[PDB]
């Protein structure tokens, strides 16, 4: 198999500050939140899988359930719930933020070594290439 399981650093970062204006977040969020750029790491035992991304600025940790319906509750970004599932297309992931705005969603894919992933929100997709480090 590709075993979601490894370690994906940051190359890329695009439109993220338009992304968090577009989400309507603080000032002062987005002031501190550009200069920086989370290390993602992926753990799946099998049909539980865990999204850890590493940052000394406010841990950015997720857990997840293959298959099954998700909820979400944050309160220190865009302080939103939305429903969430994860599915497996094929040989991929994808996730439907169903909630309020015209494009909520990210949709995932593996290009080998290296990810393409993409963020939307309101109308503004920002996309982020990592490169797996495994």
């Amino acid at each position: 198999p590709v075993d979601f399981n490894g370690y994906w650093k940051m190359l890329s970062n695009e439109n993220f500050e338009e992304y968090l204006r577009a989400l309507d977040v603080n000032v002062a969020l987005r002031k501190i939140a550009n200069l920086l750029k989370p290390d993602k790491e992926i753990v799946q035992d099998g049909d539980h899988m865990i999204i850890r991304t590493l940052s000394t600025f406010r841990n950015y940790i997720m857990d997840f359930q293959v298959g099954k319906e998700f909820e979400e509750d944050l309160t220190g970004i865009d302080d939103r719930k939305c429903m969430t599932t994860v599915s497996w297309d094929g040989d991929k992931l994808q996730c439907v933020q169903k909630g309020e705005k015209e494009g909520r969603g990210w949709t995932q894919w593996i290009e080998g070594d290296e990810l393409h992933l993409e963020m939307r929100a309101e109308g503004v997709t920002c996309k982020q290439v990592f490169k797996k480090v495994h």
